[PDB]
């Protein structure tokens, strides 16, 4: 049982802190920008002026913020995790940000004597509260062992991908497969329905062969049923595809399907679908075909 | 003497599919109009005739297995073809993977003779045809499907009726859109992972638990990591299958940007000497486009 | 100059004005009545009708074929009593249809076996250019055969160039069509970007015209895109057919042409929203549908 | 005639400032990062410690820096242009940066009482030295007319496209047409060469019709001749194409050819072409086709 700080107690963070206290850890919070939550402060938490103090007191310091700029700010701001990080302390970045930026952040955090782990989460609020998130970690094996039990308190599909920057690279690779697999099922079902066939029967038939995937089971069904209520919003997927495309431009990769998927997501947003589930990519292609795979 | 079945197309898959029907106790009838009857089929009891018509005149079911749309139109409606021998209670089953639109026209001409039609394209190659583990997607009349169901059970495993005539071919094309795009998705993500310094085997291992999980990630992903691209499903074949998809898209006004680009990447693979490579080798096209291999 | 005996197989939308300009220049026309009646105007102006393309070839020094598709070219060339049957030494067979460059090379070899010469002279400019003799003609063939037929090309067009080699005229036509479709798309994506950002597309076009972004497409199609003037000059269906030929060649010859591949998918959007018979400038309408935002009011 | 500050006296800024000095203007420089060029001081330019001081002195302050955050810095940094600017002063951003960032910078500078003009330039070191740059200006018509004699000293094709942000918007739109017209010629000449035609004769034939453009005339000849020495570097077009793609993601635009052009530029950089002239995009397509349009 260790002292744990958590910068970013929001939709996926507050829940994550909860399943950590639950495990028997003392959580420390920061009030430099936002106010300390109710179900955390009461269930055992200590409010602090800045993330530095939080880092100064806690052993493991976890960060969960929206994008790359927010990770850099909470880390190296005056009175930030860095100023309070020192030997035998471990910064765990659980946000999904630039892998290249991550490697530079890990290097600056090590200059204080502290260690760094990039542990982006693949799961969503269905894993955040239910403590069943997927976690991909980048860092040294010694440090990963220390934070290994902490991850178990918030998720189950935990993996060490490699050195610092490899956890963020793994999350981005997953996001490329997820977005492209959604587009693969979307294009195939639009073709099927344009040719007069029933997308649901094609899905059934295809789910038995090499077309089988978790995306065909879950998102394929949603595309046929028209259940596009948000679980993973298009905007969040636009942000993740932008990380992959910035990385590809920085490292000279020609990834044409990832590039196209981003433009299809833009059509979805142009028709009011920024807050639809990523499965709603079909409605962009449908708009692009002036034809729906659904009687609507 | 279970059923009298004819079979025009006894090649790399036709012959094993015909041998498997003979194992099930069926009476085979072959045409010698163009090619000589195989020795293993003749020794096992097949009866050779001159034209597909005599085959259709003798047999209750007539299976066709030829490489593309023009050869299906030929065996059906040439002089002394299947149509000129077809009639009431005879079932013409096209097992070729051809144009779903041309299929609809073929079916109506076969129904005009009093005969029934089933478009039942297969997925599984020579390995699945020999082992009778083929995926059969069927378009046609429900009674006609139930009549032919014990015959499909002797040549395949995952057998499903998708809908009316043409819907079987339509499901086959849709299957090939997903497989190709799923391969490109695994390839693009694994190229991005290796280019960012991560081990592509550990990224694949990590992604296989969550939403990015697929049969393509499991099988074709290993091929991309270990470098085993010896032909199983030639890129040349997938190019033909993707052309069927893109022709249908041009005819029915579909904007399918990822299918369109997959064909281009395949052309890069052929340009570098890979027409006969397994489709998993699509990665090598992207690797050539990035001047970077995820191996060696 | 030399007034030649010229046969013309294909008196349709493009052939008839083309055949009318050859007669204006002083040439003697020979038509075939094997499939169609000889146009009353072509006959009134001095044309002679013969029963089939063989008789036309036997009588004329040059034989032109202006037909829509590749099968029709093959038909009039090698059918019974076709052009090849009437062809021989000192006779020139000129295909001015736009068809496959790979099929063209084959037709020229079978035509030259007779001892006749073959030229592939696909044209660009449409009915109005054929009627105005302003068509651009890209020719593949022997330099001596090209100079022998140059006065005729000059009676039907203006920008006449020998690309050099049978098939190279059709190949140039396809390359011309790749550039026209992609230059339309480039102007369209740029003007959409400009208008979406609040800028006036007309002022952006004006600024861009005096620079490296300058093109005949930015000047003509760019104006159409800003004004909403998309009545067909050149239908999108026609350009889809042309891009299909380029994409067939890319697949056969192992070329990765992503922008040509994409422009065909965007043409499919325009058709899906009822635009098969719009001018190709209306590609912007497809991108506008994709952005759910029009660059016009 | 006027007092002019110039932040950014480099490959293009120095010849631009030299040309303004040539017109009888008083130049003011900043030494806060780099030493004020000797050639400028030797002609009457006054070196000051920071851009705040420069703005206090001059009536016009021109900024010529590489990207958006550099403009952001020289403007709103401590001792930057803003906290030295005020009524009757004109701030002119001659850099090629984000139109979105530009609109936000314009409103902050106008709050100082000063006026703002976004005046991006087209041309290289050659056009900057020869005063033949194309200038696209976004701002108030009076403010534009005031800077107009200054613009005429540095360039030839000057046009006011609209209010603030529109000059940068017109520059980004110009870079979309340039990169896409380069890809149009490269794709067409590759197709022609692969079919056996001489790219040179094709260009000659296409220059008299509707396919004719300044890119076919200049870059077309470079692609045919193999003259790919730096005029405009691909790295720089890559930066400009990213401004278009960021704006498309921000305003929900599906621009598939602009998106693909960036991918082709990354292939060019993977084969060592970041510093080639953007005409060398053909080398990427040639790699992707394993075939050159020139005699190797």
């Amino acid at each position: 049982m260790a002292k744990i700080g958590f910068i970013g107690t929001g939709i996926m963070g507050k829940p994550m802190a909860q399943n950590l206290q639950k495990a028997g850890h003392s959580l420390f919070l920061s009030t430099h920008h936002d106010a300390a939550p109710a179900d955390l402060l009461e269930a055992g938490a200590i409010a602090l002026a800045n993330p530095k103090e939080v880092a100064q007191e806690a052993e493991f310091i976890i960060v969960m913020v929206p994008d790359t700029p927010q990770v850099e700010d909470v880390l190296f701001r005056k009175d930030g995790i860095a100023e309070g990080a020192g030997p035998n302390k471990v910064v765990i970045d659980m946000s999904s940000i630039s892998p290249t930026a991550t490697k530079g952040f890990a290097e600056k955090i090590k200059a204080t004597g502290a260690q760094y782990l990039d542990a982006p989460v693949s799961g969503g609020e269905v894993g955040a509260k239910a403590a069943t998130l997927s976690i991909m970690v980048g860092g040294c094996p010694n440090t990963f062992e220390r934070a290994l039990p902490l991850f178990q308190a918030m998720g189950k599909n935990i993996t060490r991908v490699g050195g610092n920057g490899d956890g963020q690279t793994a999350k981005v690779a997953n996001q490329i497969i997820v977005a492209l697999n959604i587009q693969a099922v979307a294009e195939a079902l639009l073709f099927a329905a344009r040719n007069g066939a029933d997308p649901a029967k094609v899905r059934e038939a295809l789910m038995g062969g090499f077309a089988s995937s978790r995306i065909l089971e879950v998102h394929g069904e949603r595309m046929v049923k028209g259940t596009f209520d948000p679980g993973f919003r298009i905007s969040l997927h636009q942000k993740d595809l932008n990380l992959a495309l910035a990385g590809a431009r920085e490292l000279n990769l020609n990834l044409p399907n990832t590039a196209n998927a981003q433009q299809v997501f833009s059509t979805c947003a142009a028709i009011g679908g920024s807050n639809w589930d990523h499965s709603a990519l079909i409605k962009g292609l449908e708009h692009m075909a002036n034809f729906s795979i659904r009687d609507e």
